[PDB]
DNA sequence: CATCTG
DNA sequence: CAGATG
């Protein structure tokens, strides 16, 4: 955790290059099992030798590890974090709707910049014009304070078209965090479920509604169930006008609500921890349910919840508030 | 995993 | 349809 931090860091920055750049999956994943080995590993790496005795490990990233404790630094990582090509892979990337094999084309094509973007504004998609076009507020953290006006108005939108709507605003910003990155809602509806076979209305009857009064700017996908898009607090009296921010919004057959919702509700670790658990009090869970576990060697059949409570309940714990959801 | 693009 | 992005 901080014994062979440099370790873990620099085979990460490897890795993420091998797969970023290069478009070596072998060895990037290589890096990856590395970093996570040496990760877990207790004591205080003084050689290479020493790390290859760990698995994940060759020779060739015992290597690595040497010159860099030989030397605070890696000539690789050296060559890598200068070199232009690398640089504005890692830059284009950052728009959304760019990825690396976008990347990739871009800078063969000389394009290695916003402005280069801009200026080819014909070889962007429409997600990845967005993506330009929203470049800063796409990467403004959201403060809750937006977070609490953005749910209030979502809120009452679902509620009018329909009563029977059940949304929820999972994420961070459900765990008590004081600022996100984008909105995730949940959303689900009585009519819809399991076996019941579809209603894309449902989804679509919403997103208008937000069209309508404007909180909802761009589409960046819409599906039957899944919909990407841009959002906008209204500007008040002009003067200060928001950014823009990434909203997405899910629909979910309501026999499965809840499993969503705490999953998504996470944090990534309060989920293991939390799955671990449900595995031993005999259950499994995941992203959708929670099934009885046989002894056979595993076994199914979809347990029945109708909160986050029923959950917990099942694995025998104690309701877990979703601000101390954290780890 | 669900949506898009081409 | 494979392949990309999120
Ligand atoms: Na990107
Ligand atoms: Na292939």
């Amino acid at each position: 955790e901080t014994l062979n931090g440099g370790i873990t860091d620099m085979l990460t920055e490897l890795a993420n290059f091998e797969k970023n750049v290069s478009q070596a999956i072998h060895k990037y994943n290589a890096y990856r099992k590395a970093a996570s080995v040496i990760a877990k590993y207790p004591h205080k790496i003084k050689s290479g030798a020493e790390a290859k005795k760990l698995p994940g490990v060759g020779t060739k990233i015992a290597e690595k590890i040497d010159e860099f404790l030989a030397t605070g630094k890696l000539r690789k990582l050296e060559k890598i974090r200068q070199d232009d090509t690398s640089s504005s892979i890692n830059f284009l990337t950052r728009v959304s709707g760019i990825g690396p094999s976008a990347a990739r084309k871009f800078v063969d094509e000389g394009i290695k910049t916003l402005e280069d973007l801009r200026k080819n504004e014909d070889k962007l998609n429409h997600h990845q014009r967005i993506g330009l076009k929203y470049f800063g507020d796409f990467e403004k953290r959201i403060p809750r304070e937006e977070m609490l006006q953005m749910q209030d108005i979502v809120l009452n939108e679902v509620k009018k078209v329909d009563s029977e709507y059940i949304a929820t605003v999972c994420g961070s910003f459900r765990r008590g965090a004081e600022s996100s990155g984008d909105m995730d809602v949940l959303l689900t509806h009585p009519s819809f479920t399991s076996e019941s076979t579809k209603q894309p209305k449902l989804l679509h009857q919403v997103v208008e509604q937000l069209q309508k009064v404007h909180f909802i700017t761009d589409t960046l996908s819409k599906g039957e169930t899944k919909f990407m898009g841009v959002c906008q607090l209204p500007s008040k009296n002009d003067e200060k006008e928001y950014p823009h921010r990434r909203i997405d919004i899910r629909l979910i057959p309501k026999d499965q609500y809840y499993c969503g919702v705490l999953y998504f509700t996470g944090s990534d670790i309060f989920n293991k921890n939390m799955r671990a658990h449900a595995l031993e009090k005999g259950f499994t869970i995941n992203e959708y349910t929670i099934r009885p576990l046989g002894v056979t060697g595993v076994a199914g059949e979809p347990l029945p919840v109708d909160s986050e409570k029923d959950i917990f309940d099942y694995i025998q714990w104690k309701y877990r508030e979703p601000k101390d959801r954290s780890e």
